[PDB]
């Protein structure tokens, strides 16, 4: 196929989420997380790279959104990658 570099970000096309570090990338209710301010909440996991969004989840990107909702909403909560939408 036809080669190509990637690193730069993942330049996806709804959002642009930055290439984030898990540690940081974390949800910790009260572990003083260190999410930036162009991180979301809802996409956390995108914003983690393909080698790191494996090593945490234990997937591929691409796998990932091929789970179910109920899986890809329970891995995220399992990896501290995940909010959720006002309850209240």
């Amino acid at each position: 196929g036809s080669s190509g570099s990637s690193g730069n970000a993942v330049n996806w096309g709804m959002r642009e989420y930055k290439i984030y570090p898990y540690e940081l990338l974390l949800v910790t209710t009260r572990g003083r997380n260190r999410l930036p301010k162009d991180v979301d909440r809802t996409r956390l996991e995108r914003h983690l790279s393909q080698e790191e969004f494996y090593q945490v989840f234990g997937m591929t990107i691409s796998e990932f959104d091929r789970l179910a909702l109920w899986k890809r909403n329970e891995l995220k909560k399992q990896a501290r990658l995940f909010s959720g939408p006002s309850s209240g």
